[PDB]
């Protein structure tokens, strides 16, 4: 009836009519608003976050007593002088901050040192006895920011040695020019860890930084704010074109008895998302990454709706027409074979996995097999070599071929394959009952 | 009817018959003139750039203080002693250039250095107060080139310093053996910035590079200049046989009532490039890269004519023929998915971006995104962990797999596929009224 | 008859009908069973591992006299001074372990050193003449833990000098949370040759290590080891499963006059694998990684499971119909063409294979032909340049764009073909005599 | 007739008649043979210039007064103390060569070093005036090797210096257990230039070594080399059987009135090879590498020969029979296209060239495009960034794209095209007037 003529209706069709085209444009604005909101987001986060990372790497640029040839910090001493030499150079790092160090950032009314021990230790070489106790007491010492230092500290009962401090920092470039807040402490914590027992002490710094503001601000009611809630206003706007549009879908339910489903789901987490960057403005976390991962499905799904506006446009969709079509053997195949994937990570887990990486993290093996599928890595792969078990590197080119093998001449061919007959259907039915009793 | 004929001709069947033949070889003198003008000109944009690049590198070798176990710059200064340290060798620079310098480049009747302040800072660590004035007042410095240095420096205030100065170069090995300008002040730029504030003030040099000729020159009407004229001559004998080709366009209109159109959008880019090689010698410009630009993308177009040169031979040009037949359902897919790619950016723009590089700018995440649509990046991107953030680095294999899923899932396959359609008809058509009234 | 539809039977429909069941939970079990026994022996075996190459990498740490700005060891000596230097700095090494070492590891009642010699030797440059004896006499040296070194050393007649010792180390975070053996002695040989007579001594240090258990443990009848022989009385369970389906296999010969094979293959392999695991818990023999390859060929067979499960459930197993439909061609294509590849390997065997690599082993080069057949590689083949013979590169471009291109036009083709091909007849086919009797 | 069953006659089916099979296992002793001569020859190749370039690559160890951090010796010096330092520490190390070289190799009865000068030189900055002859007067100045350096050197006036000298070694390990000349002399230029007059002297030592046989050999009719004259004899019977192949191919013209001519070819390439490795062994002359394409590229054929064994065997080849097949619209695509290939080149050489390597080769451009063929390289490619000129960035994101774009939408596709439509006719006509009466 006219029921099924505004349901099967067409966008540009229903231009040739008056008084729909506000839907639309309604939704363009959607767009290009949901996609400003990304965009001055993205300068915000970015921009908070590089500043981390600046500040961040530096950090380390000044408490590591040294950097090598080598970029990589992964490297850690072999020296009772390395130790201690480290521990003078950074305490008196603390010490000479507000001298050497050519950053802002200064001491807040204060560090510390945590070193764990066992305990009770036994090691007896001589007649091979090896007593331990699974209990570990951690000393914290304290320092206080401005000059001797003393130091106790026994080699074989080392486990882990860290130290604690948290600095202040207020960001000028970033509460200058836009609004995000200028203060946050980055709170570090460096470390060397025998926590194997090897000879080499695993060094690394590592800082979570705290977001606050400035208690006062006197410089040289936001609009940009209010602009986030007024295109969270859009947003709602759009949950309610999307009510509207859910009432729509009630309506087709009853005529029944979705694209927007995606178009509502979207501004749905985009509406959790303006509500939530509403919240991580009224929190200060700094571990908001979430409000932002929350916030770019949104960007997400959203631009697949870009998909159905161009789809919109030609009308006849062949491109996501034959991807919807035949994404049913696409799943079943990606889940069904996935299992083989994950068998051969085992293989290569228990067998090849002591051998790849000294991280030696099976995750990583998952990742590096995904590696050759995407054509890299057989280089480094390859590369280093067993040479202790001829039935070692026997193995180890037996799979690695094996699998490289079973899915180029098995992966994409399947692939490829569904995806051509469903190309033809598609061309095929493009050159129902239901459909029928439409006309 | 004979109209037909010399329209619907064949070039080697055209052969066949008499006083044709003139035509085509005028056109392969518009080849391979066109190639050498090609080859001859790449000589000269290149040994020009080259030997730009030579003396830049260069100018970055004697003005830093220091390089690294790591070739890669991008790395500088955390210390108060440092900046200054890289200002006494600089500045010691301009002046021990004459002795130290292994270079000719001398100066030319002179430095200077800028250094950009803060109109009001205010910095409050104790009471948190952060007070900031957004005007920046330069001071420039002027360096005479022949001793003491003078250095006042604020480090809280320091948001950019920079030095300018231009050095004279006049290239051996260009002026010597063929004809391209000899000078080239080389106006260099070295700076060091805390634009942001961190810690880490960044250095960096840079030198833009301006032509000119010597006043006199005495060594031991110019044919390659009068060459380029006449291939210039050749080419606008191209666009007079793009404008015979033009009124058999039109005449082809009124007959109607192109293989030409890029032929002459060629030689016209020719010509408008022969008259602009002609324009930058005038002008001495070095920015005249663009004329380098311009003149290529005739080298190109009339290279598709090397298409339809073997193309003439064989005379059925499947290769081209297929592929021109699906261009269509081509460029919808280019254009239509490439929105399905832009939106999976922003999705990584948002929330991986943060975390992927230093520098941090969508561009190379758009850039890199692509880089694994050729396989490589999975071994980097996968690399460098999250590990702050479960959530983070969860979703952060999610998008990867998510995406690195839909291309080759997706991808090539609909490619693959459209392609081998046309391939078919291509083929089968091979084994119209308007051919039908032809005939 | 009732034969046939016990047989011919669906597990799932087998749901319907009772007391059927049991089975496949049996086999569940054995299911994340053998996962489990995955799991905990890979924290096994890595574990291990880990600690070996921790601490090998690191007696490299102690004993090589020096480390270079690139990471990569592969370079050595051009000096007198410079192993006279490496022998001092480790002999001395050997005697300051105690003190400087970070590590545990101590002497246990010791080290040596070998140099091995040529028979008689003439070397006489002036008349050209050149004397050689194919015999080498080898001195070896003894050390004692704990001052003065005496050094007898030719350099012409120099071959291969080593040092040999073993270093004892009992694994803390090993013993201390789970059961593996916590000492292991690592026999390190250290070795500079002159082998080639080059003027340049390959410096590599290697060490095997040898697992034994602390004579006596005193800490602060094993389950998980009899939880190993219960899951491994969950594969000869499984076995027992396998005998049940071996005479369900006798059965279906009986009635014939395998999915099985493969199940009882793995537990087999499991079975060996839980007996062999059992076994270098007995012998304690630190190669026992065979056991771990041995091991996990089943966790691979047993997923293949994992593949008819899921198979199981949609019971049209489309992705595993096809890909062992046309295996036929697929095997005959790979051991065909493999032909192919070797033939190529050769050709770049001997005419490219000495300028490929330093190592220069054909292996090598036949890894990294099939590293371009991944898509890498390309680059850093096309970088190093020939340049002695215009032949000799111009062959080079030649094959690598011969065979790149024979594959690529050639390889994934046939392969995506005869994928094409059979895919067509599962979809068709799914859209005999024997089964009609069985109907 | 019996003609056509001997000539259509089946290799295995000729096994059920008699006497037949001498002539297939002739050709396998053919093929481990030629096999054979391969492996031991490859040992030969490879041992000798892997000792070429041991001893090579340590020249430069002995000779460049330093390395860096990086092992990239591209990089030359800044500095007039840094040539002169060079030429101290290179001629000194003429001298102290006996003592401190640990190689072997010494002086024979002598070094020398060249310097080009111009000749009429005019440097004018202040007027802007330059003057330059073309002429290059060498000074060549002669090393006594056994102490004071006088060094005479103008720096603008430099264009290259260059030193040369040879010096003797006699390959232990190649003499010793295997035939092959003991003694070549790796005669020795290093160079520093100032080509380019840019202010870095570009260095880089380079060796050519000439082999000579020891004048006396005493140690401790050569069946090897008899060897490879029976094996050659084996080539020259394959001559022969292919001299029965070519009566066999005029006995098939008479009748016509070739898998031998690839058979022949190759033992005919064998043959040439195998006179030529003799000749190779009567002059010594060390570039004889192009012996060893000669040689190998029978290896080839006669492992396509490899192809027709198996293909043999199961008779109906249809990987090769395909392959064979469609070959015309194959090699018709690739000199086709391989056309728009060589116009792009050609667009990035004139434009992107001069920004993408230091090199700046249009050769290296060529390779790096068919490198994005490969997958790789959009990485380093990308990555160097114009930021000049928003245009020049501007196109280079343009063609880059554009390129990438036309040859996986396109390239892969035409390929995996006809490879398809091939393959299916040859399953099709799998499943002639001349084959009926043969019948």
């Amino acid at each position: 009836r006219k029921l099924k003529f505004f349901f099967m209706n067409p966008c540009e069709k229903f231009w040739a009519r008056g008084r729909k085209p506000w839907k639309l444009a309604i939704q363009i604005l959607k767009i290009a608003m949901v996609t400003i909101q990304l965009v001055l987001f993205g300068l915000s986060n970015q921009m908070v976050v590089a500043f981390k990372e600046e500040n961040t790497i530096a950090f380390k640029h000044l408490f590591l007593k040294g950097y090598m040839d080598r970029m990589d910090d992964t490297y850690a001493v072999y020296t009772q002088s390395d130790v201690y030499d480290q521990l003078i150079f950074a305490v008196n790092q603390y010490l000479q901050l507000y001298n050497v160090s050519v950053g802002n950032h200064a001491y807040e009314n204060a560090m510390a040192i945590c070193q764990h021990f066992y305990k009770r230790g036994n090691i007896y070489p001589g007649n091979d006895t090896f007593d331990i106790d699974p209990e570990i007491e951690t000393e914290c010492f304290f320092v206080e920011p401005d000059n001797k230092l003393n130091l106790t500290l026994d080699f074989h009962r080392l486990l882990t040695v860290e130290l604690q401090f948290k600095l202040k920092a207020i960001n000028l470039q970033t509460v200058r020019h836009q609004e995000l807040p200028d203060c946050y402490d980055f709170t570090l914590t460096i470390t060397f860890d025998n926590k194997a027992h090897s000879g080499r002490i695993k060094i690394s710094l590592d800082n979570d930084i705290s977001i606050r503001e400035c208690k006062d601000w006197h410089v040289s009611t936001h609009y940009m704010m209010i602009f986030d809630a007024f295109v969270i206003l859009t947003c709602l706007v759009s949950l309610i074109l999307c009510i509207r549009s859910v009432i729509r879908g009630l309506q087709l339910q009853q005529e029944f008895v979705g694209w927007y489903i995606m178009i509502i789901i979207s501004d749905i987490l985009t509406i959790i998302g303006s509500i939530l960057k509403m919240e991580i403005q009224a929190k200060s976390l700094t571990s908001y990454d979430v409000c932002s991962i929350l916030l770019g499905t949104s960007t997400m799904l959203v631009w697949l709706g870009v998909i159905r506006y161009l789809g919109f446009f030609a009308k006849y969709n062949l491109l996501i027409l034959t991807l919807q079509a035949a994404l049913p053997n696409v799943i079943r195949f990606c889940c069904c074979a996935a299992m083989i994937y994950l068998g051969y990570c085992f293989c290569g887990w228990i067998v090849l996995g002591p051998y790849h990486d000294k991280f030696r993290s099976l995750n990583m093996v998952s990742e590096c097999l995904f590696s050759l599928i995407n054509g890299d890595d057989m280089f480094a792969t390859f590369a280093k070599m067993q040479q202790k078990s001829y039935l070692v590197w026997l193995f180890s080119r037996i799979y690695l071929y094996s699998f490289i093998s079973l899915f180029i001449y098995m992966i994409l061919s399947l692939f490829i394959a569904l995806i051509t007959d469903t190309y033809e259907t598609i061309k095929q039915y493009q050159q129902t009952e239901l459909r029928t009793f439409i006309s």
